[PDB]
């Protein structure tokens, strides 16, 4: 597209802000002191957007004329691009150390860094702060998500003694949900390292595109109803849509909207009697999953389950907890988020309901809501050469710490008690718990190492 | 890019879901009752999206073996999308009408709607529900931005005596913490509509590109400092910086982030002592922005100000706010967003400040941190033509009554006191409050009316 925009604008004036005589600037990423992140998008930006060659004697020139309308002044650095466009045949000259990806590694921790190859190109570091940063998303949407199903997990298997299925309880609705069409697919791709059932298509274009998965597929979906194939046939033919919907759907296992209209009397009238036998003559390969998306996710999942229990043959496993009968389940849709899932499950079970009868799907808690502050994704200068010798850097506002930043060159350890550790000014080079973890995975415009998207499940997965 | 992946996995089903013999699905958008929306961004989602020739032979081949290891079947309208493209070359056929882009609308009445186009394609209306919806983001960017304006505008006539300097009062510094890359640029240009400054250059892309200006500067930005090119000189050299960065860029206004050690020393002794003289050294059309980016918002205003006073000559006003000299001028980018904002420019006026002196500046709450909840963004059918005579379509819940929709054909019309209203059961028929609002923008895959950046900007002007 043209990485010589793909900056914030103030920057294209950075160059000339540095001390004078630096020939290096090492930059590195991380989570300022949800505990534990899930490292994982960083190979998605590399691939479509560093890459290869990037600089053409177009761009520059789209560049000025463009830096040149905005700032109202010639300032940006045509010089220096070039320098990169006669040399490196338009190859960003820099260095990127990360984790395996789909690490899941603590807070405060270093996760990448960059540094530039060339000292003519000491201000190409942050040029690139930019566009690499915006990976605090795919980072959230990941670990946000697999908070929810350790929550998932482990009222499921309190409640019916394995996790049978946990991949497939979280499912991402985020696509209309989302800001751009770009991001529904990084998003959903952020899911899938985590569950495996999604609407949003885009998503895995996206993984097996830059990340490859050898599995039957990544992600999966049902045919379910809206509120328009239900509503369309008629006001007083909700039982004809319903019925006309699990006939076709007689198939696979089908998704119903329940609450067009007073989602009680779906649940009690039309399927707990009318369509009772459209039902029960149904297969536990192609149960008839039904949607609420009232009001109050508990106070409804509860009720319907009530009604449901008294309509249906409900039978209680080795756990003391009621379950459905094999043809019948439902999920919660609407109103799904971290916070509110928590709650779901734990009324669930003092009510005594196997968190099995129950699956989710989440939209723009998902996808959207998600901040780089959630998670204090931040990157920062800790090195530089000024001179030939270098000095360790970092910030520390007296307003506040915990902006403090690390100093001198970084590395991340594993400790000989389990965790990790990142280790500043350089007393990585001690070797005193041997072996930076962080890869090289970018040099010189070229992909030195990616992972599948089957490792970065394996990395990113409970225990 | 294939849009025959750019809807959600269920939908690919739901053509099966329909009332036998139904020939017409006709959908509206609507921001269900932030309080009077500005309508932004269809016409590029439906440009750079739905436009042209949008299905082929191809097209139908991979988004065929894809919803089939998706969906573990073959349940893809393979037979109607080559309907499509053998009998209109490709083009979408759907009709879709909405408002003039930047129009000012108040909650609960009719933005766009969007009905198939040919008997055959009446599944198609919704299956854009999705691509039609992620539009609720350009809107509330400009929405959320729009208002803030309001609350500087309300503050700066109180303090000033005029709008002098609005356009450039909020500016953008989003780019870093938006989800992905097409992200930045749609919600930048969202920005604009209400203001001028912006750090994100992707945005203007967009808009010379999808709407036009015969503006020079769409956005504008000046030269900056971040934590990196301050911190490089070392932390007892803070100050070299500081001067470094106000010579090299002597004749345009700067900005020196101040916060990287205590800033209230920089602020003091810094700018106020060691390097007072190339300051009021300046002119006026090129003054010293300070930024401080750390500590209470608000408290950090007032201090910083409170500590310039004492360091520069201040001058009081037609309306009795105090005013710092012309080279001098203070940017508050962090923790601001439309309910901290509001609490600045109060407290500011108790204290008597004039919001000349300050401007602000947002990054995440500007352009992510939106939800497609804020103005309750839902698309919803309406009216449907079943064997002939088409009904008047709704959902209504009794769970949340809040989410009821319209029934029938709406229509957007003026009333005689000056406001909006949306007249549902194709009653607006009846000819009787002048005509709809509504223009027809799209017609079978051509765009049949654009909007200059211009009449947007000015549609979505204030007062
Ligand atoms: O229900 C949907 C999709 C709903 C959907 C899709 C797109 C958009 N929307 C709506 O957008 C909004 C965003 O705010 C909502 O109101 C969201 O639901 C809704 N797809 C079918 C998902 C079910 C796939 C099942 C396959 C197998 N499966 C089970 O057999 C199961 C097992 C145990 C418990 C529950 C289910 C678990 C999941
Ligand atoms: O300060 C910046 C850019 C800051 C920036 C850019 C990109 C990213 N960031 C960082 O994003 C993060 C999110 O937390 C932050 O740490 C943030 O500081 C900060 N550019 C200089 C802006 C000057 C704009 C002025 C031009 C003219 N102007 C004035 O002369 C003026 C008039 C009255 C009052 C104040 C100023 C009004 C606006």
């Amino acid at each position: 597209f043209n990485i010589l925009l793909a900056t914030d604008s103030y920057k294209v004036t950075h160059y000339k802000q540095y001390p004078p005589n630096t020939s290096k600037v090492y930059s590195y990423f991380e989570c300022r002191e949800y505990e534990e992140t899930v490292f994982y998008g960083l190979q998605y930006i590399l691939n479509k957007y560093l890459k290869g060659k990037v600089v053409t004697k177009e761009k520059i020139q789209e560049a000025k004329e463009v830096y040149r309308e905005h700032f109202q002044d010639d300032v940006f650095n045509e010089r220096g691009w070039n320098y990169i466009l006669e040399k490196y045949d338009g190859h960003l000259p820099i260095e990127v150390k990360a984790v395996p990806e789909g690490s899941v590694i603590p807070r405060g921790n270093v996760l990448f860094t960059v540094e530039n190859t060339d000292p003519e190109c000491y201000w190409l570091t942050n040029w690139i702060e930019t566009i690499l940063v915006q990976s605090w998303y795919p980072i959230t949407v990941a670990t946000n998500s697999r908070e929810q199903k350790k929550i998932l997990a482990k009222y499921l298997l309190e409640t019916s003694g394995n996790l049978d299925g946990l991949e497939y309880k979280l499912h991402d609705f985020g696509y209309r949900g989302v800001s751009s069409q770009e991001t529904a697919g990084i998003g959903a791709s952020a899911h899938l390292v985590n569950f495996k059932g999604t609407d949003t298509v885009a998503g895995i274009a996206l993984i097996k595109k830059y990340y490859g998965t050898k599995d039957p597929v990544p992600g999966y979906s049902v045919p379910a109803a809206e509120h328009s194939t239900i509503t369309a046939w008629g006001k007083d033919h909700e039982k004809d849509a319903f019925e006309h919907i699990v006939t076709q759907f007689s198939s696979v296992p089908v998704s119903v909207v329940s609450d067009s209209y007073d989602i009680y009397n779906a649940c009690e009238k039309i399927w707990g009697e009318d369509l009772r036998h459209l039902i029960v003559s149904r297969s536990t390969e192609a149960p008839l999953i039904i949607r609420p998306d009232s009001g109050n996710p508990l106070d409804t999942v509860l009720k319907v389950l009530d009604i449901l229990g008294k309509k249906f043959p409900v039978s209680e496993n080795s756990k003391g907890y009621k379950l459905l009968p094999p043809y019948l389940r439902v999920i919660q849709g609407d109103g799904v988020d971290i916070n509110t899932l928590q709650e779901i499950v734990e009324g669930m079970k003092q009510k005594k309901w196997s968190i099995e009868n129950v699956s989710f799907g989440s939209g723009g808690a998902l996808l959207q809501k998600l901040t780089r502050d959630l998670l204090n994704c931040s990157f920062k200068c800790s090195y530089v050469v000024t001179n030939g010798l270098g000095v360790n850097v970092f910030k520390d506002p007296v307003a506040d710490p915990n902006k403090r930043s690390k100093k001198g060159r970084l590395s991340l350890h594993r400790t000989p008690a389990g965790t990790f550790v990142t280790l500043e000014e350089g007393k990585g080079d001690l070797e005193e718990y041997g072996h930076d973890l962080l890869h090289t995975v970018f040099k010189n415009g070229k992909v030195t190492k990616s992972y599948s998207f089957d490792e970065v499940r394996k990395n990113a997965q409970l225990n």
